[PDB]
């Protein structure tokens, strides 16, 4: 296997785009939402835990998530990336690029949690939680879905992280809230940067600048647009008028919904997933810190289920694997969702409780 | 024809850059200019009509603009992109990428109009106008210039949309104004994002990461810089001192001027076009909602004419087509400008009037 | 030599990223720091001198920096890029792209100076200084380090501009200060854009999307993260609590430290350089306009020295050149630092004094 320089180029730019989602994307999104007196502290916590995730990732995170191990975790053979030669190829790109790309996905997941809870949580407590939860939740779930583990081996479809990123972080946020907008142009700016960066996430999940990356790119455009319109219509119906936060939340709803699906569906399915995600998102926030689950959880679940529908050739998808019915695939999607929810929840509980027993959760 | 993965990579990143121009680029630019009480509504309208354009584009927009039809429009064979196979190649890239790239150009055009007029126009009215004008103005003009239609067949030179994007949207904005800055750091931020995104527009118009993309890239840098300096000097001459809005408007003036020309001229012509566009822009705003025509119209016309001059090998350009004199080419540029102006104006009038007859134009 | 389209694509996107660092990156960073009454003027000066650098670069800057001449400067053979054919290849990319990439590095260097001093300096004076200093400092130093001149021929290691960009601009800023935060979310936004853009600077310095670009990318992620954590820990130790400006300054400290090193070291060295740069940065600002030298100077020196250590195969680096000991290489790094400091200082003194003798330095 020789690295393709076009794929190298594409994947490095895609990684920069995903990093852009956290720094400053998610930080600006939460920054406009939370109380003004908490903005600077939140921005600090997002920046510092971003740094921490990057370092934990290189030290042992990548090895435990993407090394060959068992159904649940990898190994400790790639500590500080030892035993990975610089010219080592993974797929069609240098493995180093796969390290950086996968690391940037861990970063956005943690940014979603920290941004939402920074208001309510002590600094030292969030650092402890991050270490526990990144190590015992994100890493095993990344391994199970993308590292050849339990879920991948049963044929779970999750292109860019409906489970690993969105459901995963939404449950940690929900456990957080349970245990513990002044600048709308800022929220919009955050949303926009999130949208643009997300193309690196969705298309880059192909691992190559091929027709699947192209598909995921177009689907991302279609599903985000459909979700904005879906949310806004429901908002006009329920509330009498659209709002900027509505439009922005709609965009995020479509982006989340299409994340597990983008590389498997036709543009028709993307339009349908978008509309359903936008509406489900609006229902979610109507019926949870900064509506993390309300959108990332609900729309993550919706998207992961609908992938099991719209991957069908019949519906314009790339097709299920050989010998797989829609019936069987839907069940596998449901099982993957359930596993992610319980795994994240249990680990998150452990994380917050360890923090609470050590330094105390609630901010003095 | 097989897709080149380097071109795939380049074109997908260029499309993300052009989307970045609208979301949040143009929105932030207008956001700093308009009255504070109108900012949130404008940002909502730009986001929602952005979503609408994306969807109309996939449903039928691309097919009617880039399908084979007549001199004026394509066909309805690529509805929801039906009959385009995933692995279908257009030029040296997957056709799906050409869909996304061309869609992002439609989006920035509509963003230029909506951002400027959102203050004055009712929400439902702008949605109706967008549908009419995207369908009957942007699509036929994109087809005439870039889809093998009337203007392309007579040899019109317009690399990245001096007519299709800038003159087109400037006339719609001017008809709009006729019928119907509190945050300068925000305007600057919008301008900057517009500048960076524009490289995807200008260089990506090559359809490939070749020496023409490289040329258009350098020309974009040169012409923007020359236009900033030209505007600022004229401002110092006329007003006694430069201003931030002046500098920013200068940048936009150069970017617009070089849009039709970037892929056809030498760096010497780029410098000359930049200076002339910057000065013409300043004259334009001195002698129109948020100066849409003042800069996009004037500098679009200036750039489209000057392309007919500086494409000459004599002047460092790539050369006119075989059998074409500068005399003949200039006439073709003038005719393309005239056609765009009258086509956009007539359709825009129809659009606003339909909106006015249906829901009423003026915001209650 | 034929151009590789993947490298063309990668290098054009990397150039856009580096331009993004100045416009709006550095402008927003200084914008949040300086007094509110000075923000608009500063943003204007950064924009106008950015335009000026771009134009001076094309007219003669690139030719004098990268043309073949002597140990100190190139030639005047590539005036307005004359004698460079469009299809001319430099390395594995079109030479035009090398022009744009190298130009964008000159731009960020000047942006670092102008942003810091715009408060204190008259508009006409900064324009004169820029012309003198770009011409007599940046150009010869770029030639000496990257254009086959004095320092490159003695084997100086400087991958992405620890000397050419950071030490160079830090000394000009320090001479400036000697002769002559209201928006922290803005500073953070500036910092973030600086971080994302810097990947184009560091990885693009490979000139190709290969394993060295991949290395420099990962090292950039590691060193920035380590520097944030290093600064924050020292801040918690010295001041009792982290701060947003601390976190942001830490990020910049790591980015600067790793700039000369990124393409030569292992991830272990990147982690060590990051921590040491973050701490040295904090010492620097504790023990100078907008702490330009405090971070860019101190961390530039630290990074340039440490490159001479961690390039060793023994320490996970790519290895010293044949026949070079760590002892000999460290000396060459020290000599390169010393030369840059004295060269920049002397030229900067000349520049400011010429400005002072012509229009007067201090702003009326």
């Amino acid at each position: 296997a020789v690295a393709d320089k076009a794929d190298n180029a594409f994947m490095m730019i895609c990684t920069a785009l995903v990093l852009f989602m956290t720094i400053p994307g998610i930080a600006l999104f939460y920054g406009g939402l939370i109380r003004g007196k908490n903005v600077l502290s939140m921005l600090t916590q997002v920046t510092v835990t971003f740094a921490l995730v990057c370092i934990l990732w290189v030290v042992y995170g990548y090895s435990l998530a993407f090394g060959e191990g068992n159904n649940f975790f990898g190994n400790i053979n790639w500590l500080m990336l030892k035993n990975i030669e610089l010219t080592a190829v993974m797929g069609s790109i240098y493995q180093y690029i796969h390290v950086a790309f996968q690391g940037s996905a861990a970063c956005i997941t943690v940014g979603l949690i920290v941004g939402a809870l920074a208001e309510r949580i002590r600094f030292s407590a969030v650092l402890i939680f991050v270490v526990v939860w990144l190590t015992l939740s994100y890493i095993p779930i990344a391994h199970m879905v993308w590292g050849g583990g339990l879920l991948a081996s049963h044929g779970a479809l999750d292109f860019a992280g409906g489970t690993v990123v969105h459901i995963n972080a939404a449950i940690a946020g929900l456990v957080g809230a349970y245990l513990i907008p002044h600048n709308l142009p800022m929220v919009f700016t955050g949303t926009a940067i999130l949208y643009i960066g997300w193309f690196g996430a969705n298309a880059g999940s192909a691992g190559t600048a091929n027709e699947i990356a192209a598909l995921a790119f177009v689907n991302t455009v279609v599903a985000t647009a459909a979700a904005i319109l879906g949310w806004i219509f429901g908002e006009w119906a329920l509330r009498g008028k659209p709002s900027l936060l509505g439009a922005c939340s709609g965009a995020i709803a479509g982006l989340v919904g299409v994340t597990p699906a983008c590389g498997y569906i036709g543009v028709g399915g993307a339009l349908i997933i978008g509309v359903v995600a936008g509406l489900a998102g609006l229902w979610g926030v109507t019926m949870d810190p900064c509506d993390v689950f309300g959108v990332h959880g609900v729309c993550g679940i919706v998207g992961c289920i609908m992938t099991g529908i719209f991957a069908a050739s019949s519906l314009g998808g790339v097709g299920f694997a050989e010998g797989v019915t829609m019936g069987h695939q839907l069940l596998v999607q449901l099982e993957s969702i359930a596993i992610t929810i319980v795994w994240s929840g249990v680990v998150a509980f452990i994380g917050y409780k360890l923090a609470d027993l050590t330094v105390g959760l609630r901010v003095p």
